[PDB]
């Protein structure tokens, strides 16, 4: 009756979207899809457990298997440490993964049209994924700071004059990007736009940075030239250099439904319980999604006080249909992907059906204003959202 | 009858925004106010035909001065270049004027009570001021990219390896901050906090690019405890650190009102640039140059150019404007025009909360689609508008 979603890496996170996870997994996605299941508990105490192990393990996982869908993980700080007595403060589990995986990450900010968005114009959301450590330093005094590039084959070395303070001090850097990365960047992005058949924009500096984010126009341009032209026409999309100035006025004068490569993590308005990450590998198979939010841990200190939360499982449900979608992508898996849409689909019209958590609801009549009555709390929007899957699911078969 | 507001430093400008400024000088502020005006004309012909001598000499005459109202200058690009059949691709006026004056833009979404701001809670308008370039090469194949210090005495020498390339090149670059312009930027700031008895906020990565916003948060408290901190509290206002992360947030849940500090590597929000100002702050605490944050507003110029009814935000021209005199005033102390430039400012708001406002400001009551022809004024019933009210406001006041 079930589908057989396929092998799925699934990483459960922490505190609230832990709680929504299995929810998620309860009410939205088991009932429905039956996965072979490489589940990892990236919870904090099992990260600790295991020694952050499980960590690596659920990314050689997903590296195997292509799809991760993430639940939000506590990234282990003083506090974290002292609160779970962690053996060691452990590296964000994001960053762990995100490093063994490689790929660029793309937050969608999935719109509902009864939600305002920072530009009420965008009734096609916006994916934007952003690229990537940098040198920078003391510079107590006068001094040179020169940013030395010394060939590995040992010819000439090329020393820039990066600045010369012959007054007082200041502060510099050293910025780099391989050639690789950008290459990563390139094809994380024209495949991340292919498979939303959305416009693709690199947006750079190119012309105050000229040899360094030229670089990246270049190798987008190059990479898209000489590998996904063709492919992009044959589905309307195009991909297209856009200064970082006339690309962000582009967006606003835009309705949005284009992909956007940032080349400089929190910003924008709009709700984060509707802000979805992907890790697109440049493979073009490898994928991770996850909620962009983190656990919502004041929601969770709330429902552990037995209080009553309105989490948004939004994001963390659009992690799965993500990850579903991309794996039902991989396997040709049509009934997979129709339940991924589905899914999504019925999250989207569940809200803008006028039922959604506080943080919607807050969106719309502003916190002051949000009446119990507004939103549905996190279990009852599940449910909600649980009852309208089983409704959108059986409109179809 | 006019009141004597002293040497402004005059920019006229381009298009849509050229319209409007001619008409705030002719209705809204010549009518009030006798200027010792050293106006340039940046308009895009003027530039081309004066070789962007023009643009120099009005950011010379805003450094002699102090004070600057610019008008939104078409800044050329290739198709501008080709339209107006230019001599070159001449720079930003704004950059030009920027080089030469130097100090801190400061952007101020004026703000209308029944205007959405981008948040409900913001009552006080959020003044945010913007830091402000770097060596940056390719890095052909691998081998390491290390940025080196060398104190001029030679006591040391630190050599840090930004990345060492295995796979392939890439393309690295160095940047650097001199103190001078992080101290420029906390006293235009510390200044502007001042100047508008709001707390100021800095805010900064300060973790992950630790070393070096971490100068700027040093910078700033050792600017402010030292320089600052006295006038600051001494007025019921402060200054104080804060993550983007905390800013961001911090923001959100607050009535606004408070000039905040960026440094980042721009300033597009929602709601209407037609009611974004901003202004140049010089460190000196002299210098100031008054613009409307938004540009010449071609495609309001294209209609008013085929005939089309336009309806221009001249708010941040008018801000603009007010600023310039505002900033005029206090550095002569000309109570009049002081009051003035604030009445303009008054004005402007209290017609727009009145309901009368260009169709910009209705499509953020309204929303664009259901915005009519009855719900706003077009740039001249707007400016006859505000002009009616000024003469209104500057009457009764006196
Ligand atoms: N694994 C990840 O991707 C990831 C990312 C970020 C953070 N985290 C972890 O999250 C833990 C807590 O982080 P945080 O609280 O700073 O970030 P957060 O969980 O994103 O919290 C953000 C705040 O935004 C609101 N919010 C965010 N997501 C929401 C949702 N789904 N539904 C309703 N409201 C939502 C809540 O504020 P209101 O009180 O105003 O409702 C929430 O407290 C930290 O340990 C952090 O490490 C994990
Ligand atoms: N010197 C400066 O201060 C400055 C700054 C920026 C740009 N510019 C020059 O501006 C010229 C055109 O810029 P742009 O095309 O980006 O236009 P703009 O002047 O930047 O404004 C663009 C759009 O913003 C809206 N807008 C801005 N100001 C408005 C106002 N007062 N009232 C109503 N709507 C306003 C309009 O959108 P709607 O189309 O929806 O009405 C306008 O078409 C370019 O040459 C640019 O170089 C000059």
């Amino acid at each position: 009756k079930k589908i057989s979603g396929g092998s799925v890496v699934e990483m459960q996170g922490d505190e609230m979207t832990r709680i929504i996870w299995e929810l998620i997994k309860e009410k939205l996605i088991f009932p429905y899809v039956e996965l072979d299941l490489h589940s990892y508990d990236l919870g904090i105490e099992n990260r600790d457990a295991t020694n952050d192990q499980v960590t690596k393990d659920a990314a050689e996982a997903i590296k195997k298997h292509n799809v991760g869908v993430k639940c939000a993980t506590i990234t282990p700080d003083e506090k974290r440490v002292e609160e779970f007595k962690l053996k060691q403060m452990w590296k964000s589990p994001n960053g762990t993964i995100r490093n063994i995986l490689g790929g660029t990450v793309f937050r969608e900010a999935i719109i509902c049209k009864n939600i305002p968005r920072l530009v009420s114009g965008w009734v096609k959301p916006i994916i934007i994924g952003h690229h990537a450590r940098a040198t920078d330093f003391v510079v107590p005094g006068p001094g040179k700071v020169e940013i030395t590039y010394t060939p590995s084959d040992g010819t000439q070395k090329v020393t820039y004059l990066v600045h010369n303070f012959e007054e007082g001090g200041g502060v510099a850097m050293g910025m780099y990007n391989q050639d690789k990365s950008i290459e990563d960047f390139a094809h994380s992005s024209f495949q991340m736009a292919l498979s939303k058949g959305w416009p693709l924009y690199l947006s750079t500096k190119n012309t105050i940075l000229k040899k360094y984010d030229g670089r990246f126009k270049d190798i987008f341009q190059e990479i898209y030239d000489k590998q996904y032209k063709s492919q992009f026409e044959a589905q309307k999309i195009w991909y297209e250099h856009r200064l970082i100035d006339d690309m962000v006025a582009q967006a606003m004068k835009s309705e949005g439904g284009f992909i956007w490569a940032c080349k400089n993590v929190a910003q924008g308005y709009g709700s984060l319980g509707m802000m979805t990450s992907v890790l697109v590998c440049p493979d073009g198979k490898t994928v991770e999604a996850e909620a962009a939010h983190g656990t919502v841990t004041r929601h969770y200190r709330m429902y552990q006080k037995g209080q009553e939360t309105s989490t948004n499982p939004i994001a963390s449900i659009f992690a799965w249909t993500r990850g579903l979608a991309h794996r039902a992508k991989l396997d040709n898996n049509k009934e997979l992907a129709f339940f991924a849409n589905a899914l999504e689909e019925v999250s989207i019209e569940t809200i803008e059906a006028g039922f959604m958590t506080k943080d919607l609801a807050a969106c719309i009549k502003g916190l002051p204003n949000v009446q119990r009555s507004d939103y549905l709390n996190t279990f009852e929007f599940m449910d909600k959202l649980g009852e309208n899957l089983k409704i959108k699911l059986a409109q179809a078969k």
